[PDB]
C-alpha cells in the first residue's frame, strides 16, 4: 500500500531508509489491534475498535533508561510517567499508546509484564510505566473492557524493528483524524550536523483535527475532497500523541526543545489545538542512555547554541512530524465500528489528483 | 486517640472544628485498608499492607469539576489527571491516593465506578481519573494485586465528611515516613482573609523523609527519640514520596490554586526533609467554591486579587501551617506495624514525643 | 499601502475593522523609529536602525492590570515582567517591544515615565515594566546607545488606537524575517461563539525564519521569488515576539492557552524555531481587568471545556498570527543599514503574481 | 565580625573554609554600596540606601557559559536572563543582584561593560545580562537614580574570590528581612558522595519574611527578642497601617556548585532552596518575589565550543544527589541567618529605622536553647 510520498505528496528533507521511527537504531514497535463485533454498542459488549501500540526505546530486553523531554500543545488528556521525565530527564521501560478506556489496564499490565520478564531486583524500576491515550469513542466501546492483559503482553513481546505498520493498528485502531480515519503514522529524517549523521524518527497516534483545517503540503484539502464524510448507519474529545526518537546524544532539556518543535509540524497541517484536544509530544535519545543504577552514557555532547546541529535536529522533528501525520491519513482505511459509525480513509485517488494539480 | 496537639506539640494558627480536610464543607474522604497475611512475601500472595484513600472534592454525587492547581516538589512519582489540571485548571471526579502497584487498577476502577451511575452522555467527563501514589514496598507485596476493584468501590462509596481517620489507613496503610511509620495525616486552618474567613484543609499521604532530618515544632527529634529503629524480623536493620492534597473554600482561580500548592513545600521544609532524589513529592490544591458545572458556566461566587496580600497571605500561611501539622498528625496517628517479610516500622513513640515537647516548650 | 490581502494572499476568518491589534477596543500602539547614519558601523556612532514599540493594553492613562498569560516557543531572548505574569496572572503598564541593545534603557525609561505620571501612592505598581526584544544586529549599531529616553517617552505618549503602522517602524525598524526585511505586523479576527462575538488582535515583531522555509498561504514561496537576497556593499540571532490582545473575559490560565496557540500560526508559515531564535507569545484580556489594589473585574466567565467558545478564540489566535506575519513582510520595505547591509522587502509584484497563479 | 555560628546558632553539615559562595573555586563576588543622604525622601534626591552585588560564575574574564537551572518560589519580581536559562540551560556573563529601581540601569551597564572588556566577535554573547532585584522601598529612594553606571562597573571590576562581605552591602544595602535589617548572606557546604567531595555555595539577597514567622535553628525567635521593632521618626511603627507586616518583599538565592550537573539537575538544586527557606519560617507572601538560580562551575560551555562535562551524575543516584540537595537546603538556611547577623541597624529614607537582629539577645536565646 502506498504511503504519502508515493501518492505525490511532497515533503522536504531526506527520510531514513524505513521512513519510520525504527530508523532510529534499536527502537522497536509493536501493535495489538482489537477489532471485533458490529452494530449497536452496548457498554461491556463492544463493538471494539481499539488496541495498544508499544515503543521500546532501546528494545524489549533493555532495563536501561533513555534521556527524555516532553512538551504539551494542549494537556486535556493523559500520559503517565511524565512527572518522572520532567524531574529526572529519563524514563524506564516502554511507551504504550492506547485508547483512553484502556489506560489503567495497560498501566497495570505493563507492571505485570515486568514481573514475568524483568529480573526481580530490577522490578523497582518498573513502577512508573509510560502510557498515553487518545479517545476512540466514535468507533469503540471505550468503557467496555475490550483490551485485555494478553493484548498488551502480545504488543510488548511482538515489538520489532524494521518497517512499521501504520493506519488502523494498535492504539490508533479506532481513531479519527481531520474527520477522516485516524490512526498510527510514522516518518523519519536523516539529518547532517556538520560531520555527523543523526536520525530523527517520529510516530504519531492521531485523533485530532477538523476536515476544513487540514492542510497537506500546504494545500487546504478538505474542500477539494468530494464526499468521504463520516456516516451513521449509512447516513451522512480529540487528541494527538507524538513520539520522537533520535540517536542524537541530547540532554533532557535539549529533548524538551525537540518535543516543543512538534507543534510547528502540527501547525503546518492546519489544526489549531481544540480546547479538549489532548495534544502531547515526548522525545527521547537512544544514544544518551542511563544504565539502571549506573553512570549515564553520553557518547558526545552538543551545545544548545550550536545552531548547525540543533537546527538540523529541530528541522528534522518538524518535517518528520508533518509527514508522519500525512502518512497516518494515507495508511488508515475506511472503518465501520460501534453503532455502525463509519469513518472514511482519506481517498487516495482524490489526494493523488489534488497533488498532481498542485505540484506538476 | 491523641493527635499531635494532644501530646503537647505546639502549632500556630486556628484549626477548623475537625482539624481535618473535611473542615472544608462538602469534602468527603473514604479509605479502604487492606491488611492481611504475615511473614515471608511471595509476589501475588502478600502479605498485603496497602489500600486506597478517596477524596471527593464536592462529594461523591457530584459530576462537576473543581478549580485546581498543582505543584511539584520532586516529580519522581505518578499523579494522573495532572495534565488536565495544568491545562484547563480543573479536574472532575475524586482524588485517589494509593500504593504504587495499585495505580492502574484504581485508575480503571474509577472509570468502571462511573459506568451505570453517570448518564452515558456524561461518561466522557470521567475519562481522566486523578490517581496518585507512594510506594509501600517494604511492608506490602507491591506487585501482588492485593487491591481489588471492590476495595476501590468501597472507598468511593464509603467516603463521608466529618472526622477523618489518620495513620495506617487507606493509601497510607503500608507507608514509612521519617523512618517511623508513615500513613495518612490531616489538618486544617481557619484563616482570616481580610474581611472574610476561609478554611484551608490539608490531607497528606506520607512516605518520605529521614529520621535524622525530622523536625517537629522546630525540634530536631530523631536523636532525642531512643530506639524505635526499623527492624527486619525482630532484628534492628543495618523510593520515597509524599502526596499533599489541599482543599479550600476560598473562591480561587486555577493559577491562584497553583500558588497555594507551591506553599506546601514550605510546610514540608519546616519539618526538615530535603526532598530526596527519588522522593515523589507533589501537592494538589482545589477550591470547593469555584466549581465548574459539567458543560456549564463556571461558578465563581467571589473573586480575589492575587496582589491582595491580606487575603492571599492568610491563605498561604494556612497552607503552610496545615501542611506542617498534617505531617505531624500523620506520625502520631500511625501505629507500629509489622508487614511483609516481618519488616517492622515503629510509630513515633507518644511518650517520648510528649516528654520532648514538654522539655522544649515549658 | 497594500497589506497582504491587497496582494491577493488569502486567509481564513473575519478580520476586525482595522485588521489590527487595535480592533480590541482601548488598546493603543505607539512607535518611535530611529533611522540615522549610513555606511561603516562603529559602536557608539551608528548607523542606527532601531526603535521601540509600545502597546498599552487599556490605554496610556490606565493604572489597572490586565489578566495575562504567556507561552515560549524558544526562550533564547528577553521579555521582562514575565515572572509576574506566570505568578499572579496579570501585568501593569505598557508592553515595550524593542531591539536587544535597548532593553535596559527602555526598562528604566518606563519607570521614569511613571514618575509624576502616576500618583506616588501607586508607584509600587510600576516596578516591573514589560520589555521584550529581538536583535537588529545586521542593520543597527546594537550596543551604540541609539535609543534615548526621549524616544521611549515619545512612543509611550504618542500611542493611540486606530490603524497601526506596520513594517520598518518602532521595535521592528532594523529587523529581518525569512531573509527579507522584518518588522512589525498586525492582524485581528472577530470570532463567533454562538451569538457572542469577541475580538482577537495580534501584533508581531518579526526577526525570525529562513527564506527557504517561508510559506505564505501554504505556498513555499522563497524559491518562487527571484532575487531579493540580502547584500553587503551590493554583493549577495533571530527572534519573534507575538502580542495577543482579546476582549474575551479570560482567566490567566486560559490566556496561557491562547498564547500557546501562536506557535501553530507560526508553524503554518513554515519556520522551525532555530536554536537561538527567541520566540515568545504574550496574551492579555482587556475585559478581565484588575483595578490597582481592588477587586478583579471579570464581566463574564468562560468554561475551558466550552469548545464552541474556546475553539473560536483559538482559531482566531492562529489565524491572526499567521496573517500578522505576512502583513509584516508586505509592510516592510527594502532597507540599507549598518555596514551597507541591504535587506529587501518581499517583492510585492512577485508575491501578487504568485498568489494570482495559486489562487485564481 | 561574628557570623551566625559565632553567636552560637547551630547548623548541620560542613561548611567550606570560607563558609561562603566563593568556596566554589573561581566564583568572584563584588559589591557596590550606595549610602547617602538622611531624612525626608524626595524622588530623585534620595536618601539612597541601595547598591549592586555581582557574582562572576567563572571569574570576571570568562567568556564562557555555565550550566544553570532556576526555580520560582513566588514570581512577583524580576530576574532577567531566565528565559535563556530555561531554554538552553546556561547563561553567559555575571549575575547582578540589585534594587528594583536599578534593574534597567544595571542591565544596560552590563552591556556597556562587555563592550569594554569582550572581543568584538564575542559581543553577540553578551546580549542577555542576568539581573535580579529585591525592593528597598522603605530605606531607599527607589525611583531616584541613586545607582550609576560607575557603581555597576566598580562591582563588576572589583569582584574577587575569598571572604564575601555580608549584611548591608551591594544589592542588600537597603533591604529588610523578617522585620529586621535585610541584606546579603552567604554560606557553603562541602558534601560527600562516596570518595567524591563537592562544594555547594549559596548567596542570598534577603528582603523577605516577617519577624513573627522567623525561625532560627528551629526556634521561633521573634517573640523571644525584645524591642528592635522598626521605627519611623524616632517612634516604633505601629497602628493599623504602619504596624502591619511589610509587603512587596523578595528573596534572591544564588547557588553555585562545582558538581558537574546538567541543567535539569540544576533546576532540581534550585528547587531545594524553598525547603531551606521553609525551615526558617516564612510562607512566601503574595507579593514576595522569591527566586533561586543554580549553576555549575565544572559543567561549563566555552563560547561556541563543546560543553565540558568532566563527569556525569545519574539523577537516580540518591547518594550523590541527596548529598547535594541537603547541601543546598543547609547552605540556604545558614545564608539566611548569616545575613541577619551581618546586617546592622540602619536609618534611611523618611527616617525609617530598621534594626539588625540583636546579637546579645540572639546569643542568649541560642545559649539557652542549645546548652
Amino acid at each position: 500500500g502506498p504511503r504519502a510520498r508515493d501518492l505525490g505528496v511532497p515533503f522536504e528533507g531526506t527520510p531514513g531508509a524505513l521512513n519510520a521511527i525504527t530508523d532510529v537504531a534499536g527502537v522497536e514497535v509493536g501493535h495489538t489491534t482489537v477489532i471485533s463485533g458490529d452494530g449497536a454498542m452496548v457498554i461491556g459488549k463492544g463493538p471494539y475498535r481499539t488496541g495498544v501500540t508499544i515503543i521500546h526505546p532501546l528494545g524489549k530486553t533493555s532495563l536501561d533508561g533513555v534521556a527524555a523531554g516532553r512538551a504539551v500543545i494542549n494537556g486535556t488528556g493523559e500520559w503517565t510517567g511524565m512527572h518522572l521525565v520532567d524531574e529526572v530527564g529519563q524514563f524506564l521501560g516502554p511507551i504504550a499508546l492506547t485508547g483512553t478506556g484502556n489506560v489503567g489496564l495497560v498501566h497495570q499490565s505493563m507492571m505485570d509484564w515486568s514481573v514475568g520478564k524483568v529480573p526481580e531486583e530490577a522490578l523497582f524500576s518498573r513502577l512508573l510505566p509510560v502510557v498515553a491515550e487518545t479517545l476512540d469513542n466514535r468507533l469503540n466501546d471505550v468503557f467496555g473492557h475490550g483490551l485485555t492483559r494478553d493484548h498488551v503482553f502480545a504488543a510488548l513481546d511482538g515489538a520489532k524493528g524494521g518497517p512499521v505498520a501504520e493506519g488502523n493498528v494498535g492504539g490508533g485502531t479506532g481513531m479519527i483524524a481531520y474527520t477522516f480515519k485516524g490512526g498510527i503514522g510514522t516518518s523519519s529524517r536523516v539529518v547532517s550536523a556538520g560531520d555527523t549523521r543523526y536520525t530523527v524518527g517520529v510516530l504519531v497516534q492521531a485523533n485530532h483535527g477538523d476536515r476544513n483545517d487540514l492542510r497537506i503540503a500546504g494545500v487546504q484539502i478538505g474542500k477539494e475532497i468530494k464526499g468521504a464524510w463520516p456516516e451513521v448507519n449509512g447516513i451522512v474529545k480529540n487528541a494527538l500523541l507524538i513520539v520522537i526518537a533520535t540517536d542524537a546524544p541530547l540532554m533532557p532539556h535539549q529533548l524538551e526543545r525537540m518535543a516543543r518543535r512538534a507543534a510547528l509540524g502540527v501547525g503546518r497541517n492546519g489544526s489549531t489545538a481544540g480546547a479538549l484536544s489532548g495534544e502531547f509530544a515526548l522525545a527521547f535519545s537512544t544514544s544518551h542512555v542511563i544504565p539502571l543504577g549506573g553512570k549515564p552514557r553520553l557518547p558526545a555532547i552538543i551545545n544548545d547554541t550550536d545552531s548547525e546541529t540543533m537546527n538540523a535536529l529541530f528541522r528534522g522533528v518538524v518535517q518528520a512530524t508533518e509527514e508522519a501525520l500525512v502518512n497516518q491519513l494515507v495508511a488508515s482505511e475506511t472503518m465501520t465500528g460501534a453503532n455502525n459509525a463509519k469513518v472514511y480513509g482519506i481517498p487516495h485517488d482524490q489526494l493523488a489528483r489534488i497533488m498532481k494539480a498542485r505540484f506538476p
